[PDB]
């Protein structure tokens, strides 16, 4: 599964259709993923998450901050996944940004977005030198881009064209992360922010 | 509303989470359930921003409504309890036919889907008898259709193309009401579960 | 299970400490259930349904008025159990208020807000069961504490002998509109009276 | 206000009333606050917060671990109340266990904090802090203890006042156990020791 395909041409939606904050209100342009679209894909991912790593014990990696929020919602899912099945496995969390107790143990890790896949690979390096049973990597956001150095994760929320986007606690030089939705900036933002 | 328009590809049902069996019949996710949410949100700010001077009573068009109902109640109620504008709501269900509470009231109707349009009017026609303060109707739906006799609610959802939808409480022959997510049924499910 | 005893003692929660419509802010004078605690209680009861009833084709049934947002709520558990089982079992919902020829042979699930004198069960236990479905069970948020002598099959909460109004339960057709299960004031009593 | 007080007579709720993850079928023995309840206060605190510290930029600063949960859930609650309103506060994030300290210059800064205890992990945290000279500096904590061991600080925001008693969930932890239950639970002895460090 190489996740939800967003088209190229994906137009986004307007503003006005849906509950924005006020102080980003020039800022943004479009809502290009809806916070409950993420929800909705976030739940199925957890359950594939489940199948493939749900055998044993799982650290659950956060890569800070803009996976934070993915995050957390995904093992929200994972809990309520356990909570109401008699398979379950006991999950232990960890936070880092760009550790003996992930040896042996299944690493989820869980990344807000995939670029260059330079972060994943550097971070993928350094997890596996101290040996886990499996590593496995879940990530919100995998662009199409040709800086890629050919790296895709196991777990895919959305497929997206090479387009900057912010929201879901990823950031345009630390704003925009206290936004539900994930949209992309006006010209107003940007200048903004920069 | 969110116009969805007719080129609209959709979703595959394997990217939710539903389950596979519903492949053979209906055909696309349309409409995620978290969409719906997101979209219905913003209907109850604009609700409250039009009807919030005045007592609302809360029409529910059984069956096929009890979810939008359901959700855009609670998102007006959340709005209700963390803010400094809020106003009194009474509930009330009906259903429709076949083939006074509402005096002096803000009467909001909360409808499933507008098609041909007539459904609405010849129940805004009965309400509006009994001559409430305001009538406005907020439907989660409404088709782009040839058939339609004009009639446009007040609050819509989304705006969809003229092909047959079901879950989100939306029925095809009594069926397909408890799936979470709105989609496409197949010209194959239709004949299935056709009476 | 008797469900979540709540004992005559218990003296609920102050306003001030929670979310309130402001409405209703001096008609009511204490927090008796709180929503989330509700949905908590209402997410385990999914699970009792689906132990019991899960065996077969389920009719829900949702009595009209007070019990629609608890039906609405225990729906969306149970449906959520169903589609994670992967076996998910047909499921259809109807509604009734005080020709449901579509009850027969089928797993009858009542879903009530309420069950004091035990009345109003009784009544509607009669009429459905002259439809001989295969087994009818009764899940009731709230049962009040010698009457008559009935028992529901699922209870969320056994309240006092004290009248309570919010999650669509009401006080003369008012508080509907309230997430929490509260505890009305004497001035709230007087404003709402027939 | 001392936030929710739960009384040191509680006897908590059977687990069998709820739903708990069965890998920790015997590691718990009552639940103590349902998750639904730590929702419906957190929800009542943002608005709290949002106005007392809402008239300038915004900086919440996670304390990881344990903060975690109380953190997402918070600011997911105040960003509801940000756009549905009128007016809002921009907001900014950060995590730290126990950025350049100077972002929290001029800054409204809301530590957010999973439980209290003696009080002096806080207390030192907010001296450091204050060096900074932010705007302001609040602090938020889902759980107070009423112990005989407090140095004598409470917080600006408290979700719940509990006993001297140890608990786990929602993000709180017994040697790293514990994180992946929504409830708060007191441990059994069964799963004290089987996680006994
Ligand atoms: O669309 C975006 N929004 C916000 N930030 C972005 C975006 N793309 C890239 N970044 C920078 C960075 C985020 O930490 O991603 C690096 C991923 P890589 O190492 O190239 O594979
Ligand atoms: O696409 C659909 N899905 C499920 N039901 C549908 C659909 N279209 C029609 N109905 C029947 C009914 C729903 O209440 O609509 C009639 C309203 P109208 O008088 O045509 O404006
Ligand atoms: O605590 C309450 N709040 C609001 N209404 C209440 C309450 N108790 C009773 N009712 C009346 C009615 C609600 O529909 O329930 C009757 C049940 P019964 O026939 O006596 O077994
Ligand atoms: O009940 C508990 N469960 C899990 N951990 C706990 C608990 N109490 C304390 N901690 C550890 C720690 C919390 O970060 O306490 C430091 C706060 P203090 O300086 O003592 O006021
Ligand atoms: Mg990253
Ligand atoms: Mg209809
Ligand atoms: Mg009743
Ligand atoms: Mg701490």
């Amino acid at each position: 599964s190489p996740g939800v395909v967003i088209s190229d041409d994906e137009p986004g939606y307007d503003l006005d259709l849906f509950a924005i904050p006020n102080h980003y209100a020039e800022d943004l342009e479009r809502v290009f993923i809806p916070h409950g679209l993420i929800m909705d894909r976030t739940e199925r991912l957890a359950r594939d998450v489940m199948k493939e790593m749900g055998g044993h014990h799982i650290v659950a990696l956060c890569v800070l901050k803009g996976g934070y929020k993915f995050f957390a919602d995904l093992l929200d899912y994972i809990k309520a996944l356990n909570r109401n099945s008699d398979r379950s496995i006991p999950m232990t969390v960890d936070f880092i940004r760009l550790l003996s107790t992930l040896t042996g143990k299944n690493v989820l890790i869980v990344e807000d977005i995939i670029d260059t896949g330079k972060t994943m690979q550097t971070l993928l390096s350094l997890v596996r030198q101290y040996n886990p049973k499996m590593v496995k990597v879940a990530s919100l956001l995998v662009k199409r881009t040709p800086r890629s150095v050919g790296y895709k994760p196991d777990f895919v929320g959305f497929e997206i064209p090479d387009k900057f986007v912010v929201g879901y606690a990823l950031d345009y030089n630390e704003y925009f992360r206290d936004l539900n939705h994930v949209a992309v900036i006006s010209e107003t933002g940007k200048a903004k922010y920069k």
